[PDB]
């Protein structure tokens, strides 16, 4: 194969660092023709299979039941018809029968290095090896991106239970970074930030899209200009926004710098085993020989053809502890597999993730996921960059009920041109989506922003109730 | 000597674990004559001024001016008598005047590893190198205090510019012990943590004193006990409280476990370099061959005898970048050499550390401390958790002006109960400070709990004013 440092379990050279004029961390392994690629990927998906039947009860009975065996695995056809798709729901029954980490962790209780977990919430037992090949990975996805040894990178999500901090720090540190872990969560840090930001100039910052644009808010109240952070990029994860629009270019307008998306699942983590590149910068590319990524049809969970949409099934190939086959994400996208500006021979997710399946709402017939009203609003100039989507799903919705923010200059500019905003607004939605839009205006940064993952839609029906009767008055 | 890995610059096998039966993870450093430690300390003293002399500009041109060249360090008594003492200040204008980490620095900007600071702030840039001298400082002074591999540690201080938090999770991971650096700072978070400890039971608990006080009160909110926690132990930094007498006796008895001290500054990390022992686990000892500490007088930075009170000044002997060459601590202390029950051949601080000397506060010609204060109100029945000192350092204040809370069971009691404590506490104090005490009661739980160091003084002279005439009128 020639693929640079391909063993199970992996155990990569600490010191090795690719020469400073090479695009690619591993040349073969990210460059390959992708049916030479599958046919490893295929060789080390029986390994891991093996692998889990032998120190995993979780697996053991999970496949038995569905009446599969690692020795049936024949191709990459039989891996997305036979092994059946994990659930979240399950890691928490095994979890809950097997306390702490499940009957899915298959290393030695000596061997947990890191714990975290998710916000009932799942514990992840990190072995140490794990650890390892979770730094290696990101250090080569972030070399990618354009960030190099030496280069100060800031890592700006809360240091806790969440994964994409850790992360995005252990690629950094392997990546011989300069890493800065300011983290995120208590009052009063965004204030400071924007000052360290401002003094030490770093040439990549790490955290969730939201807390990118409430941070050159944060930036501009305390007198600061965020093009002046010296940044060379900004990348994310956690939630749509990187691959969103009008989002995407706020951002990389605020701060004069270039915006890459990334991102799979904490349960998932190498979590940037989807990411773009510094040329593949529109969208995700899946890094299939780190994490087997299948976009399947969520009715059969079998791979949907290049051109059409489905929920991403993914696979660890690099990891002992608690190993991930087919977990299910939940998560709707569309894959192709046209050429990549970067070169590298990868499946892409030209608009990155759309949202969480759940999260999706039906207004008249019509579908609609709170990323695509995101993406419509920001693609307006009165915008003033938050907003809630009031919903019911107790019962059916004939129109979309949405509480938006006008920009200061809109609300400087006086009530009609309020009026003018809250109209167009509601004509713009009704546009995209297909569906009548009822907009009330709310006072310019009322509405709270955040340093995590954005909650915009309240699924509350007393309050939608209370919004429609008060739209209905007015 | 036969000094375990003593070479400068240091570099530690990554692999070692001390047999499962020994108390000492260095045997030879930790329990050798202190005549035979202190003649290598010298000889590294050496090293480390000719390493900073060669490497550091700020170094050359302070020791230039006070009329100091390595070659003169002859003796310990040379060190104290010709080597100026470092400042805080003198830090803060070197990174001015050489952004970002000062003239200092030492290492090549290259070798920086990763960027913390304090919150003019200062910027740490640590080098690769000494976060590995570091994590294995840290690893063996946790298995002094009884912590062992596979042990589950509960790391719960701020991830961010703060040292405490990542130095004991680097000192977590090398020890391979399970690290669960959950953190601090966010809301909702402790609430959250108190569940995990109860799923999880770990052996050990990083943080501050204030906040294991605090989480105690949120546990019992939650309906859960802290005692079911499984916790052997806790280990504080940060702030006094760990050896306060009536702090570390409510701790002990709240978690059912033991409490240790650890903790000198965050430019001095190793900071565990003074750390309580599981025999000798009152107060701290002083680790010499990790980092020299001194007890100065702070009139002429020269050592005060054993069993007197003096400032500590400290310097690292195995760091490479930002290397503190007799750095001012500005602390109170007491330091002894008396024999200790772990059979270590340290200098010990018996009491810990008193506090910091610029919040001494005088009140009638007495000095006081406001660890002296929280000792005193500790160790009553009727003590709710927590008080302010309310002072003016703008004028002479004749009484000592306190806002204290009676507990829940003292406010159920009625109003002669909260009386009765109000005058009891008032005069415990009196008793213990020699200084008239003015005690007004807030209702319980009405003063702010944290997650980090307790600022229990408000200096304001509006606000010590408006008090005084308020408790002058009831
Ligand atoms: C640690 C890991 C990465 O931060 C993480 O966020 O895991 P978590 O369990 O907290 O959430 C995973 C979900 O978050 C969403 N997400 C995550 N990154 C994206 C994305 N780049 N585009 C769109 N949606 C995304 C998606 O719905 C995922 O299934
Ligand atoms: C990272 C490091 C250790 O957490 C730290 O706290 O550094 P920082 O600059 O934030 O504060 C240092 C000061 O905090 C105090 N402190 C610190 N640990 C103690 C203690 N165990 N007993 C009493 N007072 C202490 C003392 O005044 C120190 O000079």
């Amino acid at each position: 194969s020639g693929m640079e440092e391909w063993n199970f379990p992996v155990e990569y050279d600490e010191n090795y660092l690719p020469p400073a004029d090479s695009r690619y961390w591993f040349p073969r392994r990210e460059t390959m023709p992708a049916a030479e690629r599958d046919k490893a990927i295929l060789g080390r998906l029986q390994q891991v299979c093996q692998y889990a039947w032998e120190h995993a009860p979780f697996y053991r009975r999970k496949w038995e039941e569905a009446g599969f065996q690692p020795s049936q695995l024949k191709s990459l056809e039989d891996f997305e018809a036979r092994v059946p798709v994990v659930k979240k729901t399950d890691l928490r029954e095994s979890q809950a029968a097997h306390p702490p980490f499940g009957d899915y962790v298959c290393v030695p209780n000596s061997e947990i290095f890191h714990v975290h977990g998710t916000s009932r919430p799942t514990a992840f037992g990190i072995g140490r090896a794990d650890w390892r090949a979770i730094a290696n990975a990101h250090a080569r996805i972030m070399w990618g991106m354009g960030i190099r040894p030496g280069d100060l990178v800031c890592v700006a999500a809360v240091f806790s239970l969440y994964m994409g901090s850790w992360g995005a720090l252990a690629g950094a540190e392997r990546l011989r970074a300069k890493a800065f872990p300011f983290g995120a969560g208590a009052p009063g840090m965004s204030a400071r930030l924007v000052q360290w930001l401002d003094t030490m100039k770093p040439a990549a910052f790490y955290g969730t899209p939201s807390y990118a644009i409430h941070l050159a808010e944060v930036a501009r109240e305390e007198k600061l200009n965020p093009r002046n952070f010296g940044l060379k990029c900004l990348f994310f994860s956690g939630e749509p926004g990187a691959s969103v629009p009008g989002v995407k270019d706020r951002i990389e307008e605020a701060y004069g710098a270039k915006v890459y998306d990334c991102g799979s699942m904490a349960e998932m983590s190498p979590f940037m085993n989807v990411a773009g590149t510094e040329q593949s910068n529109d969208g995700m590319l899946c890094w299939q020989d780190i994490i087997y990524t299948e976009v399947c049809d969520p009715a059969n969970m079998r791979r949907v053809p290049y051109g059409q949409r489905g929920t991403p099934v993914y696979t660890h190939l690099e990891r002992t502890s608690q190993p991930m086959i087919r977990l299910l994400s939940g998560d709707l996208t569309l894959w192709t597999n046209d050429e990549n500006p970067c070169g590298r021979t990868y499946p892409r997710l030209p608009q990155g993730i759309f949202g969480r399946i759940d999260d999706m709402f039906t207004i008249r017939g019509e579908n609609i996921y709170p990323s695509e009203i995101d993406a419509a609003l920001n693609q307006m100039s009165g915008y003033g960059g938050e907003h809630r989507i009031v919903i019911t799903r107790e019962s059916a919705m004939d129109e979309l009920l949405l509480r938006v923010e006008p920009s200061e200059s809109v609300h400087a500019a006086g009530a009609a041109a309020l009026e003018t905003f809250r109209t167009e607004a509601s004509h713009r939605v009704q546009t995209v989506l297909g569906v009548r839009a009822k907009v009330e205006l709310v006072a310019p940064n009322s509405i709270a922003r955040t340093d995590f993952k954005a909650r915009r839609v309240i699924d509350d029906r007393e309050v939608f109730r209370a919004l429609n009767q008060q739209l209905q008055s007015s």
